[PDB]
């Protein structure tokens, strides 16, 4: 649900600026990751892909093969209030979004969209937050 989307992003979007140098990610192209969920924010930099591996390796949620590591994601989405609602859904559509995404040779690239796929489908199941709501509990934790 929303809610918990808010909650995931508040706390995943913390790890933005230590990540900004090592992938190119200028304030000009992101300034908080809450934008992400703005409908006014493209989902398309290769700088973005290689903050978002970058904010991954940070909490695990990505294995090896630079792809979510869905254990980790489960329960890391678990982690927050109300999480099991979301967990299964969101593992589900991360990963139905990497399969279309599975010839770009690309990391970078190949992650950002992943990226842009899954906020499509999150819009599209009712689950994506609005900016306001992720601002509304930056504060936890
Ligand atoms: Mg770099
Ligand atoms: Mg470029
Ligand atoms: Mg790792």
């Amino acid at each position: 649900t929303a809610e918990v989307m808010s909650h995931v992003t508040a706390h995943f979007g913390k790890t933005l600026e230590e990540c900004r140098e090592e992938s190119g990610l200028s304030v000009d192209i992101l300034d908080e990751f809450k934008h992400f969920w703005s409908d006014d924010f493209d989902v398309v930099h290769r700088e973005l892909g290689c903050a978002i591996i970058c904010m991954s390796n940070k909490f695990s949620l990505m294995d090896d093969d630079v792809r979510m590591h869905h254990v980790n994601m489960d329960e890391y989405i678990k982690s927050f209030p109300n999480g099991q609602v979301l967990a299964e859904k969101m593992v589900k559509l991360i990963h139905n979004c990497e399969k279309q995404f599975d010839t770009e040779t690309d990391d970078c690239t190949r992650v950002v969209k992943v990226a842009a796929c899954f906020k499509e489908d999150s819009r599209k199941e009712g689950i994506a937050p609005e900016v306001a709501m992720v601002e509304a509990v930056i504060e936890k934790y």
